[PDB]
């Protein structure tokens, strides 16, 4: 599913993200919109044999099992294939997860790239939340 930025931003909201550890959600919306351009079936590979999965690229090495990162992780308890669903709450869910592991949102390549200290209010301006 490819979200409309409000209707990602109402999503997101009722799972909760809203201010999780601190983050606004225009973070987490502008997260979304660099990492996958709001496409939840968005996949890419890493050098080191990992794969990116969903609507915020959670990573195969730590985070997921995709059945082909020798030596990985699946902290967050999931098939990578689960984070690819138009339901968003696999990849909400894990990403508390992330956030919450001591490096917040800086995680998110993209985010720390192009999301950090500029006004992320304006992902979420003009929607009804
Ligand atoms: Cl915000
Ligand atoms: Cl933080
Ligand atoms: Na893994």
């Amino acid at each position: 599913k490819v979200f409309g930025r409000c209707e990602l931003a109402a999503a997101m909201k009722r799972h909760g993200l809203d201010n999780y550890r601190g983050y606004s959600l225009g973070n987490w919306v502008c997260a979304a919109k660099f990492e996958s351009n709001f496409n939840t079936q968005a996949t890419n590979r890493n050098t080191d044999g990992s794969t990116d999965y969903g609507i915020l690229q959670i990573n195969s090495r730590w985070w997921c099992n995709d059945g082909r990162t020798p030596g990985s992780r699946n902290l967050c308890n999931i098939p990578c294939s689960a984070l690819l669903s138009s339901d968003i709450t696999a990849s909400v869910n894990c990403a508390k997860k992330i956030v919450s592991d001591g490096n917040g949102m800086n995680a998110w390549v993209a985010w720390r790239n192009r999301c950090k200290g500029t006004d992320v209010q304006a992902w979420i301006r003009g929607c009804r939340l």
